[PDB]
């Protein structure tokens, strides 16, 4: 296929997960363009996802530039996935053409599902259905609760600073904070993490004390950092919070399948 010259600006796709990565059973395919896409159908038609074993899936647009593809249920462990974004020279609407093709391979690892149950204040990690860790946890206080729902594991940090001023509450104020945190596994774009919380170890398993993050012991947070990977699942249940938004960025599985497949 040849490129067509156009006075309108080209757009380049970017695919996640990373080429050659092993990811968990919750990882969606993500195709993010550096422009808004006027002809979403043309973009979807140009994206060929092949799986082994073969499984059906569907596209859903997270916003005007980024489309997600996933099956109805979590991936089968061991599945190999090929993503062919064949957008080179494709008219994506209003004179905007794909700048290039992109392709990636990724594979699905073990099924890793960690369930945080507010009724028990325990985060239980299951690997292919078997409990391997039972972690006392302290979730968000009643006034700043942890949302229920299915969270996809994202990035991880050996050390990071959590600072209330980044959302508009000064550190110096009564409810502000600036906190050095170890072993932080991100599970929502809204900023929810599983992380080390030495200051709440006595509350873990008993009382919710956090701003919404899942506090666990230093040892358990490091285990989680070492053994839980991008695309693994954290499910929160029975809190007094609401539900994680489906368009959070890592909240894809909270959209019911009929709404996901209906697309947008
Ligand atoms: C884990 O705890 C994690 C963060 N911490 C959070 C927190 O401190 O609340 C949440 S993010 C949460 C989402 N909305 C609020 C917010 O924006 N509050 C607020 C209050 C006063 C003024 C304003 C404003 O002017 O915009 C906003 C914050 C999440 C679980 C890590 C990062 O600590």
């Amino acid at each position: 296929t040849f490129q067509t010259s156009s006075p309108a600006h080209l757009t380049m796709p970017y695919v996640m997960p990373g080429d050659g990565e092993v990811v968990g059973v919750g990882e969606p395919v993500a195709i993010r363009f550096d422009e808004n896409i006027a002809d979403r159908g043309a973009a979807e038609k140009a994206i060929k996802i092949t799986t082994n074993p073969p499984v059906e899936g569907a596209f859903y647009w997270l916003n005007n530039r980024e489309v997600r593809w996933r099956p109805e249920h979590f991936w089968k462990p061991g599945t190999a996935v090929d993503v062919a974004v064949n957008t080179y020279g494709v008219d994506l609407g209003e004179g905007m053409f794909g700048e290039d093709n992109v392709q990636t391979h990724f594979t699905i690892g073990d099924e890793v599902i960690a369930t945080a149950d507010d009724n028990t204040k325990i985060l239980t990690v299951r690997v292919n259905g078997e409990v391997v860790k039972s972690m006392p946890t302290s979730m968000g206080k009643d006034s700043t609760p942890t949302a229920n729902g299915i969270y996809i594991v994202g990035s991880r940090y050996k050390h990071i600073i959590m600072d209330s001023s980044t959302y508009g509450v000064p550190v110096n104020s009564p409810n502000g904070y600036r906190t050095d945190v170890d072993w932080a596994t991100q599970i929502s774009y809204s900023g929810v993490f599983v992380h080390s919380a030495p200051w709440s170890v006595g509350a873990q398993g008993h009382t919710n004390t956090s701003h919404g993050c899942l506090n666990v012991s230093p040892s358990n947070a490091q285990w989680f950092y070492d053994h839980v990977k991008r695309g693994d699942i954290v499910e929160v249940v029975n809190t007094v919070g609401g539900t994680l938004p489906g368009i959070d960025g890592l909240g894809d599985w909270n959209i019911p399948w009929d709404q996901w497949r209906a697309g947008n």
